[PDB]
């Protein structure tokens, strides 16, 4: 279940955290926009960037984070405004996150494992929606 896959993220967290950043990336590329440094290059030349798996890195931890406090896919509202509120998303619309739970639950159904690809889309919902209570436009 969703408890697992948070444990099962963490063990490997930097692949997963570079894999699934790269297939919302590769399957919105309008969004590589607002990632200056990442324009122009394959997913193997960003595998060596140190910004790259460190950024990735401490997105997926933090992501992880919400997802663990979070009670029945629900995030903490105080989680919800952290995200909101961080300089490196003001200019952030809930769609931004919409689309990268898109690609994150295709991720999860196109690998061989027993991820629980429907929670994972509840919780995305539910924290869009929280996003939104919190102000997001
Ligand atoms: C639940 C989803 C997300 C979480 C948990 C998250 C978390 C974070 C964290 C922790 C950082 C700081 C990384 C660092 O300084 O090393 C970060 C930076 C950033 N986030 Fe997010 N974020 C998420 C979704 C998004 C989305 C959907 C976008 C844009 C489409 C985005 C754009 C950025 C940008 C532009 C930065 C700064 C530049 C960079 O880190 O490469 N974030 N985010």
């Amino acid at each position: 279940g969703f408890k697992q896959d948070i444990a099962t993220i963490r063990g490997d967290l930097r692949t997963y955290a570079q894999d699934i950043f790269l297939a919302f990336l590769n399957k919105y590329p309008d969004e590589r926009r607002y990632f200056k440094n990442y324009v122009g290059k394959s997913d193997q030349e960003l595998k060596s960037m140190a910004k790259f798996g460190d950024h990735t890195e401490k997105v997926f931890n933090l992501m992880m984070e919400v997802a663990d406090r979070a009670t029945d896919c629900v995030p903490l509202a105080s989680d919800a405004n952290t995200l909101v509120q961080m300089k490196q998303h003001s200019s952030l619309t809930t769609g931004n996150f919409e689309k990268f739970f898109v690609a994150l639950v295709e991720y999860m159904r196109a690998s061989g494992q027993s991820f629980d690809s429907q929670s994972w889309d509840r919780f995305g919902k539910n924290l869009v929606s929280a996003l939104s209570s919190a102000g997001m436009k």
